[PDB]
């Protein structure tokens, strides 16, 4: 199994192995092992999640605040979902860049460190994705852009109908929540990186 | 959502809530916090597997060397296995003892800890199960007991051929694995438990 960069720092896309014989399979979908290789830190699990959603539901873009904000890592288990981690964090050489990832098979994953923004959008009617999370889910601390802010520009599905949530639809654009200091710090978000390599 | 004893002391129920809309649904599957509540401790997650299962494959009976062994959380994302755990520690109250679960809805999951045995059945064609494990899977630290041993008498499903792995069919007895001394000491898993409970 390997686990690679993307192309916003902090973005991470694991591909994890199939062990196949007549009985069916075993995956090791999850290894903290592997990625305390990679990223110098176990994230640890505080939380895994499961949502279901219809076809074109748009969940994001969202994110915790830091600290300690909240890793992600996410597998679609059913079905596919096309996944965008976007960069709000101010300061960043790639604030305001994306990337989207098809997730469309159990095999491949996206990790997501703290401080990124997560979103996804559904194919399929009623996608499965899982996640797993590095500390509990808490309204109070969550927060959202509006996930078809121009000023983002994500190059959402052609030909789907995105569906989103009311707390969703209302969501500020990125530029209003920059000005209004509801944005991660880049230069924060990389010291606690820093902090949690040293944890010990 | 809750999490409350089985019959055989280290095994546990937890029934997780669904908040659904016309968007589809949220669940949080696993909660360190829940599980700390519960157990004392927070198992804590070193790999995520997931296996999927011919109908009638019969996974099982396996335990890892204790310590540390490994303490499972798993649920049954779609279709439907039934899960038995089996007190195979030496000196139990309740050793040999079993208890069956139905795992047919993602909301219930079943908590084993470290020390017993598990096992299950797939009820459906290519049935996937995931499990949170708090240790790595280790070949050589694994082991496991026959399934059909009559000594443990589990009542597997009525009308279901079980299909087993190679080395599940040639997996020793109960009885053989006691006297040899492969059967955790049920003394050390307390102390074990009350270890997780003190670390820190
Ligand atoms: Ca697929
Ligand atoms: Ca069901």
């Amino acid at each position: 199994g390997t686990m690679r960069p993307l192309s916003v720092q902090g973005a991470w896309l694991s591909e994890t192995r199939a062990f196949a014989d007549d009985r069916g399979e075993f995956q090791e979908l999850y290894s903290a092992r592997s990625l305390r290789g990679a990223l110098g830190y176990d994230p640890g699990v505080a939380q895994v999640n499961r949502s279901v959603s219809r076809r074109g539901v748009l969940r994001g873009v969202h994110f915790a605040q830091l600290p300690p904000s909240q890793a992600k890592y996410v597998t679609c288990l059913s079905g596919a979902v096309l996944d965008v981690v976007v960069d709000i964090r101010t300061g960043s050489p790639t604030y305001r860049a994306w990337e989207a990832v098809r997730l469309d098979d159990p095999h491949r994953s996206l990790y997501v460190e703290a401080g990124l923004g997560h979103s996804f959008m559904a194919l399929t009617d009623d996608a499965v994705v899982v996640y797993l999370t590095s500390q509990g889910y808490a309204a109070g601390r969550e927060h959202g852009v509006h996930p078809l802010d121009p000023d983002l520009g994500i190059a959402w599905p052609d030909g789907i109908e995105p569906v989103l949530s009311e707390k969703d639809r209302q969501a500020p654009g990125i530029a209003e929540m920059e000005r209004r200091g509801l944005l991660p710090d880049y230069e924060e978000c990389l010291a606690f990186r820093r902090s949690l390599c040293e944890r010990g």
